[PDB]
RNA sequence: GGAUCACC
RNA sequence: GGAUCACC
RNA sequence: GGAUCACC
RNA sequence: GGAUCACC
């Protein structure tokens, strides 16, 4: 194995999906960055940490740019109108099993899940109520 | 809408699933908690708020228990043995459109997606190599 | 070649024997786990580096699980009292030729041999008498 | 018993072993030389200590020399080019049995067998990837 | 998936060729060394770092040696009789595409390649004329 | 004889092959450009000079850019809308015979040949990971 | 808390 | 700029 | 961390 | 070290 592979970040349903592959590693930080510019470029990075004696801490961030060509100095360049940026942070206990762990895995994966409270908020510009 | 209902959490294959319900919702937090005592269960908070003059953000938070070895109903400590914490943050400027919001969801979806690099490193008790 | 790959730690002869396998590779730091939790896993650690304008040093960390009495998954404190610490550091000079240092390695594999002195001692919660 | 008793280091197969034998245990630090000159010889040490309340910890250290025929003033005398060094320190709970011990050991042995990761590496002098 | 691997850093034909295999990845720093005594190897590196608000900086360098023996008063060493030093800096914008920097990397082969002024110019102990 | 001639700078295939060719030798300074607007031109420039006692050496610089049109106030020009700036120095002692130049060349040619780490971490946007 | 997001 | 080459 | 390796 | 790249 290694899990460090290539992955589909946006499934557009085949035609126009966002895959997003491995391009560094250094200082144990891995990356992932979408096939574009690194102005326009999807990012997604992981880090894991010994956040204490007890706990493992991951870091995950997801950068979502909305892609633009700005006229600068009377030249088009390929740019990024804004960003949308997420940032998690979980902290595991060192006393988790592979199947306690696999139990927060799909505790976030039902979280997402579409028609679910959470993603339905977000998509449509709202809050749970 | 109206979307603080309750939802499946943990989808166990209908046997063994992990449902949440509506708890609390003082101060415009809206909460959701698994059927146990507060120390063991599974805890679900979400709320938005205009981060910035440009951004809008949503604090979600997650608590997941240490099921391995765990005496239901039992008093358990340390409490950072038995238990994760998820926490996510999630920003997106004033400009982004429901369909742009929907877009940032999948790319939720994908990241977490089983099969993954991030979900399967989680679940194996592992980083990324 | 590519030698980050899974490999037998402990051999207890074909069966219930103890495979560690590549679980994390953050700044060049090469890691080894088995399949438990990361409180109760045989993790291994191995990293070279130039110590010094004379000298190449590879620094191998071992963790090994006290096993009697373990309640697998279980939360168990003191973590000293349930781990042992292995720590090696190979100091090797810049002239050591591919040869010097398969003989370096014999040297090492017969130190623990079965039989000889050190293990024994080890083994048997003895010193040298 | 006396574990205190020579052993092979290098085992070249029959011919051209290098076999050490005990030669010191003044200050409780016991010690074994390889037959030569104490300028060209092999040695092995190893002391093991309470270094806690709760731990014991042994401290190994082989120096393999790498001989020479240096001429100083005019006169040949026997020397070691150089010296690879192994420092290891082993720290085991007071509550560790003598199969905990024993697991310890087979850990340490498998680490170092031919064709695994680490033995392969050193060998080639290369890193772990 | 990665690009820290071995590669063939001089193509002698299929044999006297010079592999360079990954060994340590410290601070996002690549090295590349190949084997052998550490004296008398090739080394290669590689980073990357943001020079600047639009700019990404490459910064690759690799070491030919002049391999020979050192002997001072009988004693000899494996030794590098001197070294020869290659330091390539690469700055790239970040509005480049895939398809941008694959052009970069099209200009860089095509410099070098057999025949043309500057490769000849080195092959040759000679500058232009 | 001369080796200050023009040269395929970029090969692609036999058609949109970027030829670069001489333009100026002022203080031993070599320079090659692409036709047409110098604004959009290519540019190689090469010099040799003995940096020591016992070191020769080259300084290479190549710059690839991105063509663009630039329009102001309704008057349209021939830019670059930027620039990638390759600079390496490789230093030779003196004690090269020409045997040693062809290897430091042939290292040149392997460290970016298809395929390989650096080659194609580049063409990628990517770092080592 | 916050960001322009491995940062303050 | 120079190096003994991730230093100066 | 480091060594010349029971040392700093 | 940085560049707008034989400059700083």
């Amino acid at each position: 194995a290694s899990n460090f592979t290539q992955f589909v970040l946006v499934d557009n349903g085949g035609t126009g999906d966002v895959t997003v592959a491995p391009s560094n590693f250094a200082n144990g930080v891995a990356e992932w960055i979408s096939s574009n510019s690194r102005s326009q470029a999807y990012k997604v990075t992981c880090s894991v940490r010994q956040s204490s004696a007890q706990n493992r801490k991951y870091t995950i961030k997801v950068e979502v740019p909305k892609v633009a060509t700005q006229t600068v100095g009377g030249v088009e360049l390929p740019v990024a109108a804004w960003r949308s940026y997420l940032n998690m942070e979980l902290t595991i206990p060192i006393f988790a099993t592979n199947s306690d762990c696999e139990l927060i895995v799909k505790a976030m994966q039902g979280l997402l899940k579409d028609g679910n409270p959470i993603p339905s908020a977000i998509a449509a510009n709202s809050g749970i109520y």
